[PDB]
């Protein structure tokens, strides 16, 4: 009884910019990490030690500074993003940089041990390097949840960009001045992977994804508030901005 209206020649222009914007923006042999700040995993088996050595910051500072520098680009190459002014433009940019980080980690993510593996043994990243970082199980925990239950949804890769898109465009953020035009753009985006969903993703028995795929941008906006709480309290120790970059700096201080 579901009506299934065919994509048109713009929805499929739009799905193709999309794809090419990620694989520009996205390396799946992570070749680039080595570039950062190495690694290192001290033995904490302690939230004062934690603090006191802060060892796998600057390694994940450099692996977030990088990804917002992807994420800038990918967003650059979305349809509709040009048109907005340029404060509009990075409003947008600043307060979903790390949703979409998040996002975008999933491509790594893997349910194997519950780590994100970008290579090859010093780059699978597991909870006690985020531990590590600064951060605590209130981040963590509802983290990995988010992962694990993204991971079940299958989500095709022509999904999986246009819900980086979604995201990044939305017009109910603080301090968005045209909202018409970011609401006009998402409309755009969310219609296109709606109409795709009951085109390409089979059965369908339950076209339910859509919804569910709403029901993660809302389970980043939590998230988001909480990695903000701990950010702030990260700042608070001292040479801390240090370990830093200065574009993680301006984005979340
Ligand atoms: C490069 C690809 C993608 O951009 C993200 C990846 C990742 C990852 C991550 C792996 C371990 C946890 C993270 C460090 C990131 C993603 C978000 C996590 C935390 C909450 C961010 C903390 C930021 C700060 C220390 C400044 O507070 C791997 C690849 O899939």
């Amino acid at each position: 009884d579901s009506l299934r209206p065919k994509l048109s020649e713009e929805q499929q222009r739009i799905i193709a910019i999309l794809l090419d914007a990620h694989h520009k923006t996205y390396d799946p042999t992570y070749s680039d990490f080595c570039q950062f700040r190495p690694p290192v995993r001290v033995n904490d088996g302690s939230v004062t030690l934690e603090l006191s050595q802060l060892s796998m910051l600057p390694h994940l500072a450099d692996l977030v500074s990088y990804s917002i520098q992807k994420v800038i680009g990918f967003a650059k190459m979305i349809p509709g993003f040009r048109d907005l002014t340029s404060e509009d433009q990075i409003v947008l940019l600043k307060s979903s940089a790390i949703e979409v980080i998040m996002l975008r980690s999933n491509e790594s993510f893997t349910m194997d041990d519950m780590s994100w593996t970008c290579g090859n043994q010093d780059y699978k990243y597991r909870v006690s390097d985020v531990t590590k970082a600064g951060h605590s199980l209130e981040l963590i925990e509802p983290l990995i949840k988010f992962q694990v239950g993204l991971k079940k949804l299958n989500l095709h890769e022509e999904e999986h960009v246009l819900l980086m898109a979604i995201c990044i465009v939305s017009p109910d953020r603080p301090g968005v001045q045209d909202a018409a035009l970011i609401e006009a753009i998402q409309d755009r985006l969310s219609n296109t992977l709606q109409t795709y969903i009951r085109c390409r993703h089979p059965p369908p028995g339950s076209h339910l994804l859509y919804a569910k795929m709403i029901q993660k941008l809302a389970d980043l906006r939590s998230l988001n508030e909480e990695h903000s709480k701990q950010y702030r309290c990260l700042s608070f120790q001292p040479e801390c901005s240090m370990k830093l970059t200065p574009l993680v700096l301006e984005v979340f201080g």
